[PDB]
């Protein structure tokens, strides 16, 4: 018997519809490239069991925390299977926009402003020194959990009183949040696959921002990839995600999401270390503006796991 | 029936032996505190089994990567047992001095001057640039890998034609390795216990630097708690301990490493999230100090987790 391979998809994360169609996409990509893989979700099945169960590798096609922020990798590592994507330091770091934020910046790499809150010091009151912090970003501003995907409880705040509102909103899905400078776009992604980094895609939603509807559900989102920059501009940008990939340290594949601002600068948003991997998702775009099928992407992938 | 507690110790890092003194003391003190508790050593004993075992909750007495950096931490997490001390993100942060620099250097916080190499570039040999960049830090540096601790692979740089027998050193011991400014000392650390952080503690080796022997193996290193600072540097260390703590996300309890400068100012060298126990250890003191006993120390430690 050659290798079983364990496509782990759904979970339990606020992404878990969005992990079940990149799941489903994976289980049939690598079944096309000769991989026996079989479908296993964490939320029925007890994950501690797939060795026992006869796997030997892992592909993982989780989103969230879960699967997506180091505890999955750490069961992995100790259990002695290989899996896809990044190690356990980079997961964890990686699903935490404040510190990515922080490391980046201490790195000397190109972040928003931004002010970062827990809950204790948002339900406590705001002490004046954040709220002067808060005023200095100016409006619009964008609220976000430190630690969710696929704009999870995310926001624009237009107006001032509106704030608490997006905190709120935030505040429901982690401890830990963000409110950052509004960026004017426009907007672009950055697929990394082993040592090459993936041709960059310009994404234009139709509304506010890349919210959940833009990026799943709306047939009004759109993209350009090859994504129409000057060449010295594609190469600038590439070399910053590059340098944003090997400051967190990750490995395998990922995706890195920035914008342009008004000063004309990119900025770094965050990076992922699980990508959406639905048929229509960012990575397998830029895979297939570098030659690759959906299925060659997810061999490629595979293939790249310790 | 009253929770069973796996004391875990020893492990299979360079830490082996402080790890297994640790462990023999937390067991005795949490003993002694009226807990159930028992020693398990994941080197003899797959710790995958710990639930399976009829354990409730686990105390961490390992140190070094495998114990120290989220991966025991994340496989825990999946098994569904408490335990001590940080949780994954903050673990493996902690562990990699590199990054924890980078994120206490984007809060704003005091870092020694450093360059990081990794591996491919040591191999591949160091350009111009590097060498340049080394050199803007004068002498003498300190060489360490990143992800050690009890001073193990480090060494001092006296001359600029050291280095290289310096980094063929670190790499044996990591992948990723620092050479930083050579601080003049005093030295100090500091205890964290939940919510509290404890008198610190002024270090005199009396050799080099704190190193392995003076440590764990000598009667001449030195210990001065309270520190015998002015009141108000005792109380700029703490705030600034607290800060680079919650920066990291730690939480439990640990312990960070602190060194003047000669420009009169402090500057974090590492956390540590799995402290040392043993007899000679810095965090019993700063306890004993505050005017817990030992275990009294280790129950509270436990009654913290999770
Ligand atoms: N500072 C900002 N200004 C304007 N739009 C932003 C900003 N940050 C994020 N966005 C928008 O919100 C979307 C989701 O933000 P991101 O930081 O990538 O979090 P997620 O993990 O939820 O994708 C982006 O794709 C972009 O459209
Ligand atoms: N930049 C430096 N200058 C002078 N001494 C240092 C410096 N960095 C570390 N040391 C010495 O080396 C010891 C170990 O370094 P540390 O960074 O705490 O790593 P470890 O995890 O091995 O303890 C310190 O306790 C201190 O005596
Ligand atoms: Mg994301
Ligand atoms: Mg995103
Ligand atoms: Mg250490
Ligand atoms: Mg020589
Ligand atoms: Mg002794
Ligand atoms: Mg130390």
């Amino acid at each position: 018997m050659t290798d079983k391979i364990a496509v782990l998809l759904g979970g339990t994360s606020a992404e878990r519809e969005v992990s079940l169609n990149s799941g489903a996409a994976v289980l049939a990509g690598l079944r096309e490239g000769g991989i026996d893989a079989y479908p296993v979700d964490p939320k029925e099945v007890d994950v501690t069991q797939l060795k026992s169960m006869g796997f030997q590798k892992v592909f993982i096609a989780l989103h969230g925390r879960g699967g997506e922020d180091g505890t999955l990798q750490g069961m992995l590592e100790l259990m002695g299977l290989p899996y896809t994507g990044s190690g356990v330091m980079a997961s964890a770091l990686s699903m935490d926009k404040l510190r990515s934020k922080l490391l980046w910046q201490g790195a000397g790499l190109p972040v928003a402003p931004w002010v970062a809150l827990t809950r204790a010091e948002f339900e406590k009151g705001l002490s004046d020194k954040q709220l002067a912090e808060i005023s200095a970003l100016g409006l619009p501003v964008i609220v976000k959990p430190s630690r969710e995907g696929s704009s999870v409880g995310m926001s624009k705040v237009v107006a001032e009183n509106a704030l608490q509102d997006a905190l709120r909103l935030a505040f429901q899905h982690d401890e830990e949040v963000l409110i950052e400078k509004w960026l004017s776009g426009p907007e672009f992604t950055v697929a990394i696959l082993g040592e090459e980094i993936l041709p960059s895609i310009r994404i234009q939603p139709s509304g506010t921002f890349y919210d959940y509807e833009a990026k799943y559900l709306s047939d009004e989102t759109q993209y350009f990839c090859p994504a129409g920059l000057e060449a010295s501009q594609e190469a600038n940008l590439q070399a910053l995600v590059l340098k944003a990939w090997t400051t967190l340290g990750c490995k395998g594949w990922g995706r890195i999401d920035v914008m342009l601002d008004s000063d004309g600068q990119f900025y770094l948003l965050e990076a992922n270390t699980s990508p959406g991997m639905t048929s229509h998702s960012l990575v397998p775009m830029a895979a297939r503006q570098a030659g690759m099928s959906f299925s060659q992407l997810v061999v490629r992938i595979l293939e790249l796991a310790d």
